[PDB]
């Protein structure tokens, strides 16, 4: 169900990379949580699709991209889980701004769109 997902998805972790010379805040991609509650959810959402603020340009669609498995905050100690990867998304080239407006949409095998993570 719509919910089921929609919770499966309300602990995450943003991967940034921060510059603390510049100030600079890139997000890489995105971490949820594997909790047992919310494991079976999560295996069904294959793909996501991303609206996020490019550092140059501006806000804009960045398509739809298969999930990686990768482990749980890059902890080789951790299991894997749903990540976003946002830099194999259509950036043109370009860096995700962090705390810029960000839309990640979980797509089910149907192929229907439903909004799991909001920025503004």
């Amino acid at each position: 169900t719509d919910q089921e997902i929609m919770d499966a998805h309300k602990i995450y972790f943003a991967d940034l990379n921060f510059n603390p010379s510049t100030g600079n805040t890139y997000i890489n991609g995105m971490y949820f949580a594997p909790t047992q509650t919310n494991k079976e959810a999560l295996d069904y959402i294959q793909k996501y699709r991303v609206e996020a603020t490019l550092q140059y340009s501006g806000f804009k669609d960045i398509g739809t991209k298969d999930k990686e498995m990768r482990n749980y905050l890059g902890d080789p100690n951790q299991p894997k889980t749903n990540y976003v990867n946002l830099r194999s998304y259509f950036t043109g080239g370009e860096n995700i701004m962090t705390y810029k407006k960000l839309r990640i949409y979980a797509i089910t095998p149907d192929d229907r769109e439903l909004l799991v993570l909001s920025v503004d």
